[PDB]
């Protein structure tokens, strides 16, 4: 069926002249490691780039950017024709024109910020005909490829002849923007996109597909998150990337019609979506459309809602239409529009994670020029709480007060600023620090649901609990058939038990680095914070939260914080339960045997915990943490000083050896006061500076352990009750 | 229902109108409303003049029905308190049909229903993935089936891509979809369906839990009899008792028993947790119970059970608590819908707990839970059924020997040797792991797993609830 026919798929690699194969896929090619290929695509047209292996690419899948994507005038899920094409030389007389629509403001020599780094010994091939986009200036400018002398296809020369006419051309019809949205302009969502690309791929690739089969299609999927990730971006760069149709309905915009013209936009945009399928109508507000429960005043409202309701069930399924939907809550919608048939599918959207805060911010660097000293991973850290629309706009501070250091001071009065100025325009990492230490970087802090960036090397030894562990969330997620065999089922959850400061977050935390998955840390004022208010019915909101996150490991940290605030020690003479303890055993029971959702519950006094909680069925095994031993100490003290200027005859493991009875947290404390020392010396002799020693030594005039002699062999006696044995026989007939 | 909400006011009534007048002519006929809460929530979301005329214009064209013209008037709605109260009233809305979620034999119907037109191999067991769907309605087994073709579909044709308007059948009737492809869409997000109060018949019949022939009879007595014998009852003039309680140490088939009676019974079951009691007590919510009993009345024959009944006075103390009473507003409220319901229905409560000893004498009163049964340690003949039936679903080998166990463990409990066997699993699961970096559970499995075996019920706690029955007679 001719191997050379490859499906496009997305790109590792974001540069524009170059295309990525699996290597076993060109062994079959007879390819080289960077050859000239030639490209053919639907509507006759070539691209020629270079070819790279790319380890994590599939062999029926070719991987390139949107901006080679969209010269062979194909959308992801098409087919390709590629063949080599080694008769390339080098060239001439190029004739290269810019777009009109990229280069309206600036001026100048685009050639010097744009070209000349762009093909700065690059030997970059180009066809005549194609469009190649340079992220210059803090902005896009695409080019279009007028003639080049050895036409029709070249590869550009160190001595070519750059033509530039300065003339900014048209864009045709059938020439998409490449300065839309699509899939290389979002971040933060990768669990998301894959649920929401995979539910809209096949139904809007292949109509025939599904009126050929008895599958049935989503109509309506849903969006939640809080306001900052970009909801509307994400259903407009699937209707650019899979070239459906798209219509947004605003909510305001629709409620600020007259008490008529409501009705009218909603039927005509829902006609003009069914007209046009393949189509997705994105409601960008919906729950400024149908909030119905309370805030139901009035039969205009409700008129309104019970409109769109009946513009759902009108969906005739033979016409393609998915309708999209954004909302700040999933309860801020009327309950008639979850109806699994309108807005089935839901996709929760929350907050950037750690590793997708960063992902944000390549995408809003990509444009601008930074500078080496800038790292922008640091900035990516310390922003627990931050959503996209705040990371978008930490680099505008940021930028604008690089600005405010150039060409500020000079000031020209122009109504259209040079290039040359913008193109050694660059920004410090300082600039970042003083974009932090501003007021804008305060976002809303929400349940931040992320996956551990923290791994097993941070906790060192230890190793009794980590194949338990492993065999309980490792174990069940790779080895399904496994389960599935010997009909046994896995244990839901695991209360962690021990001195403060040995890690029962960090592990639960490594646990999930180690399967890649999901992570939310209910601490403790977040548990006594439903029992003083009384709203204990916050936690089967989380188990939700919890379970549209799979896989995710719920983990309880401090989950004796609330039988502490009634007392634990004395207490009053009520009962080991509690509402919100108990709420937390229903949804427990509540939840399917086989979904994936782990829950670790950590507590250091496990003398008060509910025993109810560790039932069979609940909170089954029960894991004991002790003090950090003298082979664990060791890699901790790497832990804690891994981001600090370490010194040579500062002996790590002198210390393990003479530790003891100190915890995780006991040897950090000591660290931070170590610190502390060294800049003492520092700045005040500067009126060169290295952690030496003596600043340790010094630290262990004053130090203290935090676990008493009285209190582990208390928890000894916990365990010694529990794991042991009657142990069997005493058997009688009768 | 939005259909008609849609509608401007005037049109609204005009279309109610013209509905029963046109489908009066084509007598007979079935007019059948669908989001009815959507057009009769008369209550707190009646906000306007306009919706409860639209109410009253449906009320009196429920009264329109002449009788003499034959039309039969249905409707629908997620929950019986969604309408408004004066549709209730007999005359209009009489006869209500509760259709709750459907069970283990319910969805295994609906599976051939939805799986009818598709291939299914041989090693597809639909009846399979009827026990395992916990808490799935019928259109969720639709989308279940849709996204696991998918799967199916993803694998074939989709290589090699037919870019066409029709499809051709030689290629998708060689298609076929595996056990694994029904796998797949579980593990998505889509069968998130909703958890509700399920009321199924047990599949639990009284050979899971050996022995106990005097409690076999026992039950029969008290809810058997009255049911396949009532014109018996009559004969003789008494009245069937109204429930029972189970007390004994905790892990000896309270809740299995409660379920293998009603599986005799061939009778709907209702099983009431704990931390639902307890939700109530915390939110001050004691009115839910008036709604359990009619839920379960509509189930009829129908066997109501509550375990761990003491859970409430668990948390006032207990032992001692608070110097206040032994009844609570929960507690208190079933014994008004017990005492209120007919003695000549078919609904039978049976409440299990762990601790008798702080359990409110005012439940234990002749004409609520008369009969008190105690529930102790399996024997040696039931631990022999026990340790068969918790291993019904596992690969065991023939060389293993159960009665051994059995004649092994003494002080034991069902949950012990149920934890017994899983630890075993854990052993036998982790074996096959590690030797592909072939795989049956065997003998040295469980040999190794009694080492963490533990015997739950201390003879202190066996002597109590002998010296609470000696009181007792």
């Amino acid at each position: 069926n001719r191997p050379n026919r490859l499906i496009v798929d997305e790109a590792i690699n974001e540069d524009n002249s170059v295309v990525s194969l699996s290597q076993p896929k060109m062994d079959e090619l007879q390819l080289f490691r960077g050859d000239t290929v030639l490209l053919k695509g639907k509507k006759r047209r070539e691209a020629v780039c270079i070819v790279l292996s790319d380890d994590t690419c599939s062999d029926e899948k070719i991987r390139m950017n949107r901006v080679v994507r969209n010269n062979l005038r194909v959308r992801l899920g098409d087919v390709i024709s590629i063949q080599p094409c080694p008769d390339v030389k080098y060239g001439k007389r190029i004739h290269v024109l810019p777009i009109d629509d990229t280069v309206e403001g600036i001026t100048g020599n685009l050639f010097e910020v744009y070209l000349k780094p762009y093909f700065l010994e690059a030997y970059r091939p180009i066809r005549k005909g194609d469009i190649f986009l340079v992220r210059g200036g803090m902005r896009a400018v695409e080019f279009k490829v007028v003639e080049t002398d050895p036409s029709p296809y070249c590869i550009v020369a160190p001595d070519t002849v750059i033509h530039c006419e300065g003339e900014p051309i048209k864009r045709e019809d059938e020439e998409e923007s490449l300065n839309e949205v699509g899939y290389d302009d979002i971040g933060g969502c990768r669990k998301q996109l894959a649920q929401i690309k995979e539910m809209v791929e096949l139904p809007l690739r292949h109509p025939a597909l599904f009126k050929a089969i008895g599958v049935k299609p989503p109509r309506g999927i849903l969006l939640y998150g809080p306001p900052g990730t970009g909801k509307t971006l994400i259903a407009r760069a699937v209707a650019n990337e899979t070239g459906a149709f798209f219509f947004l309905i605003n909510g305001p915009e629709i409620m600020s019609k007259l008490a008529g013209e409501s009705e009218s936009n909603l039927r005509k945009a829902f006609e003009e979506a069914e007209k046009n399928a393949p189509a997705i109508i994105f409601i960008d507000e919906l729950d400024a459309i149908a909030p119905k429960r309370e805030k139901t005043h009035g039969e205009v409202e409700r008129r309104i809602v019970s409109q769109l309701l009946t513009l759902m069930d009108g969906l005739k399924q033979r016409a393609h239409v998915i309708v999209m939907a954004a909302t700040n809550r999933p309860n801020s919608i009327d309950p008639a529009l979850r109806r699994f048939g309108r807005f089935d599918r839901e996709v929760d959207i929350g907050i950037p994670d750690a590793t997708g805060r960063l992902e944000i911010l390549q995408i809003h660097t990509k444009n601008m020029k930074l500078a080496d000293d800038v790292d922008l991973e640091q900035v990516a850290n310390e922003t627990h709480g931050h959503v996209g629309a705040d990371l978008a706009a930490l680099c505008s501070e940021a930028a604008l007060q690089a600005i405010r250091k150039k060409m500020d001071l000079i000031d020209l009065e122009d109504e259209t600023i040079d290039a040359e100025v913008m193109n050694s325009l660059a920004v410090t990492m300082d600039d970042f620090r003083w974009a932090l230490s501003q007021s804008n970087p305060s976002a809303l802090r929400e349940t931040v649901v992320e996956v551990p960036q923290v791994t097993w090397e941070d906790i060192g030894g230890l190793e009794d609990v980590k194949r338990e562990l492993q065999e309980l969330v490792q174990y069940p997620v790779e080895h399904p058939d496994k389960f599935l065999k010997f009909g046994m089922t896995p244990s839901k959850g695991v209360l962690f038990y021990g001195p403060p400061g040995c890690g029962k977050t960090l592990l639960a935390k490594a646990i999930a680095n180690e399967c890649q998955a999901n992570f939310i840390s209910i601490k403790g004022p977040e548990l006594l914070t439903m029992w003083f208010g009384e709203s204990e019915a916050n936690v089967r909101e989380i188990f939700d939260k919890a379970r549209q996150a799979a896989p995710c490991v719920l983990f309880f940290d401090e989950l004796d914080s609330i039988a502490k605030a009634r007392g634990g020690n004395i207490g009053d003479g009520g009962g080991a339960a509690d509402r919100v303890i108990n709420q937390i055993l229903t949804e427990m029971d509540g939840m399917s045997t086989k979904k994936n959702v782990f829950i670790i519950g950590a507590t250091n006094r496990p003398d008060i915990i509910d025993p109810a909680i560790l039932r069979p069925g609940r909170l089954d095994q029960l894991i004991y943490i002790p003090l950090p031993d003298e082979k664990s100490r060791v890699a901790i003290l790497k832990a804690n000083l891994r981001k600090s200027p370490v010194a040579k005859d500062v002996d790590l493991e002198f210390l393990a050896k003479m530790t003891n009875g100190f915890s995780g947290a006991d040897l950090t404390e000591i660290c931070q006061r170590a610190c502390k020392l060294a800049i003492r010396e520092s700045i005040e002799s500067e009126i060169v500076p290295e952690i030496r020693r003596d600043h340790f030594e010094e630290a262990m005039r004053f130090a203290r352990r935090s676990v008493s002699d009285d209190d582990i062999d208390k928890y000894e006696d916990f365990a010694d009750t529990l794991q042991q044995s009657r142990g069997f026989g005493s058997f009688r007939f009768p």
